[PDB]
């Protein structure tokens, strides 16, 4: 259900809702949990064996 995507135009509406929801989950989180700094979490591979290009 619900096929109405041209006559409503929900884009700039959707893109408020979304900007609160993704600040508030960086903010929750300490930038992907930095307690100690340069440890074993944080320093671990290339994000959990996922930017692993050069390595």
């Amino acid at each position: 259900k619900g096929l109405r995507r041209d006559l409503d135009a929900s884009r700039e509406a959707k893109k408020q809702l979304e900007a609160e929801q993704q600040k508030l989950e960086e903010q929750n989180k300490i930038s992907e949990a930095s307690r100690k700094g340069l440890r074993r979490d944080l320093d671990a591979s290339r994000e959990a064996k996922k930017q692993v290009e050069k390595a």
